[PDB]
């Protein structure tokens, strides 16, 4: 199909995306770039979505978080989200989509400005909520990982897909785990979707970049990044260490997983075959700027290996 713009896109349909696009690069994320709003809006993709359960209720990616957002914004695992909520808002107002569509189509944008990104699929159509999520269904960083994979998996992922989900904190900062230190990233490269985080979270802990007691935090290997425990924990429990590993210096796997994953999760509480595929709409990623490696200074003996059956692999420092 042809848009009335000139722009092309597979089913009509979604010739209303592009004028949403274009308005949210520029007023969104501050002329396409992989930035803090891309950040709290990919973070909101999965405070919506996983407010989902058979026997607890929540409808997934309803949009419930924008809708019902004096409830859902007060649970303490939303903490900060209010934010990016607020700011969400006179979108969903001006435009003519559901909020959920809109949190799941602004998630995919952002994502795509991010060097070594991936078009998440996205599909149009999801109605408007019609219940608030109940509260205790997003994971903290203090859960246990039992408790995040029970939690994960009773929405639908596998422990495999929590590791596979978690190439988000990438492209992630904390600002309410440690507040005296708002904005710091999980990774050295929160601009680039790329495997430093699940090579940083395997090094050995040295230091609270800021404040030394609090709950959910570890301690990081670098001033300039902070630790969830909830992290700590993945990257070495007996379940998810080796497929942790295995995302290092993997950029294709990275890639793949979380595009098939992030659209498993776009769709919890939907019907895919009831919606439509805008999918081409997301632009063109950047491909990925820099290469897996140890910080300068670094080496292997800093890494806490904790798959038994693969060595970690063999990567170079910063110089
Ligand atoms: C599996 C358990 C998870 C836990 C315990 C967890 C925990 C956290 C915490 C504590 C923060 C920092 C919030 C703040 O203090 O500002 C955060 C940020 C973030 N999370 Fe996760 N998360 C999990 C899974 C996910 C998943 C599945 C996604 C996928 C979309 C995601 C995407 C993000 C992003 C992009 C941010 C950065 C927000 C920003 O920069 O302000 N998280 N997460
Ligand atoms: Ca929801
Ligand atoms: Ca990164
Ligand atoms: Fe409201
Ligand atoms: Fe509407
Ligand atoms: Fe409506
Ligand atoms: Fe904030
Ligand atoms: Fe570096
Ligand atoms: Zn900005
Ligand atoms: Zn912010
Ligand atoms: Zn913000
Ligand atoms: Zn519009
Ligand atoms: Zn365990």
């Amino acid at each position: 199909a042809t848009c009335d713009d000139g722009r092309t896109t597979a089913n009509a349909a979604c010739c209303i995306l592009f004028p949403i696009l274009d308005d949210i690069q520029e007023n969104l994320f501050d002329g396409a770039q992989c930035g803090e709003e891309v950040h709290e809006s990919l973070r909101l993709t999965f405070h919506d979505a996983i407010g989902f359960s058979p026997t607890l209720g929540g409808g997934g990616a309803d949009g419930s978080i924008i809708a019902f957002d004096t409830i859902e914004t007060n649970f303490p695992a939303n903490a900060g989200i209010d934010e990016i909520v607020s700011a969400q808002k006179p979108f969903v107002a001006k435009h003519n989509i559901s909020a959920g569509d809109f949190i799941q189509f602004a998630g995919a944008v952002g994502v795509s400005n991010c060097p070594g990104g991936v078009r998440i699929p996205f599909f149009l159509g999801r109605p408007d909520a019609v219940a608030a999520s109940p509260d205790h269904l997003v994971p903290e960083p203090q859960d246990s990982v039992d408790s995040i994979l029970a939690r994960m998996g009773d929405a639908g992922f596998s422990p495999v897909e929590v590791v596979w989900l978690l190439a988000s904190h990438s492209i992630a900062a904390a600002d309410k785990v440690d507040p005296s230190i708002p904005g710091t990233p999980f990774d050295s490269t929160p601009g680039v979707f790329d495997s430093q985080f699940f090579i940083e979270t395997q090094l050995k802990g040295r230091l609270f970049p800021g404040t030394a007691d609090n709950k959910g935090e570890a301690q990081s290997p670098l001033q300039g990044e902070i630790r969830l425990q909830s992290d700590h924990l993945l990257a070495r429990d007996p379940q998810t260490a080796c497929e942790w590993q295995s995302m290092v210096n993997n950029q294709p796997k990275i890639q793949n997983r979380f595009a098939a994953t992030m659209s498993k999760m776009a769709l919890l509480g939907q019907d895919k075959t009831k919606l439509i595929d805008c999918s081409d709409v997301i632009p063109t990623p950047p491909a990925l700027v820099g290469a897996a490696h140890l910080p300068a200074g670094f080496s292997l003996s800093d890494v806490e290996q904790a798959c038994a059956a693969t060595p970690f692999p063999a990567l170079t420092a910063d110089p």
